[PDB]
């Protein structure tokens, strides 16, 4: 089962960008899992954009010479964002979250063949740009849902195949890639055969 995920922030250059890059787990209302699920660290990076200001400043030599000069300076923001998604521990069988695919803002998500989430799914923000879609409602989400088997990227495994975690799809599901974030791979795993 899939407990759904959450991304941490961090500002290590005093300024305001955690706001677009920190994501609460729905079923937890924290970054954190439900209980009988355990995090998995997908990823942990630097997000940085540059903001550059215009800047004069009155420099004075000897005290009697004033002049002004105006130079443009350049300056890099940068926080750290730590994405984690919740596996099952070990097993209330009647919990969890359903999976309803992915897609970024460059990809589009395979269930709608669009940029978006189906009927009745929220999406989550991960990484910079990647939305994960995901139902609390059973019945009436269930229509619109793939069984999940996990994710795994460059740093991490997937734990559900079945010691170290592997970075392969269990039984019969096949790996898909969800996103490149900053060279690193980071793909999911869904029922094999249900896309075409």
């Amino acid at each position: 089962t899939f407990g759904g995920v959450y991304q941490e922030c961090t500002e290590l250059s005093g300024d305001v960008l955690c706001q677009n890059l920190e994501q609460k787990n729905l079923l937890t209302g924290d970054f954190s899992c439900p209980p009988g699920y355990s995090p998995v660290h997908l990823l942990s990076q630097t997000h940085e954009e540059g903001y550059s200001r215009l800047e004069c400043k009155k420099k004075c030599t000897l005290k009697i010479f004033c002049k002004t000069v105006c130079e443009d300076v350049f300056r890099v923001a940068k926080a750290e964002f730590r994405a984690y998604w919740c596996v099952a521990a070990g097993q209330p069988d009647n919990s969890g979250l359903l999976f309803g695919g992915v897609f970024t803002d460059k990809t589009i998500n395979p269930m709608t063949n669009a940029q978006s989430c189906p009927a009745g799914y929220i999406p989550l923000n991960l990484f910079e740009s990647l939305k994960v879609c995901v139902s609390l409602d059973y019945e009436l989400g269930f229509k619109f849902s793939v069984p999940f088997g996990g994710f795994f990227s460059c740093i991490m495994g997937n734990p559900l195949v079945n010691a170290p975690s592997l970075k392969k799809c269990p039984g019969g599901f096949s790996q898909h890639l969800a996103v490149i974030s900053d060279g690193c791979q980071v793909s999911y795993c869904v029922k094999a055969g249900i896309f075409t």
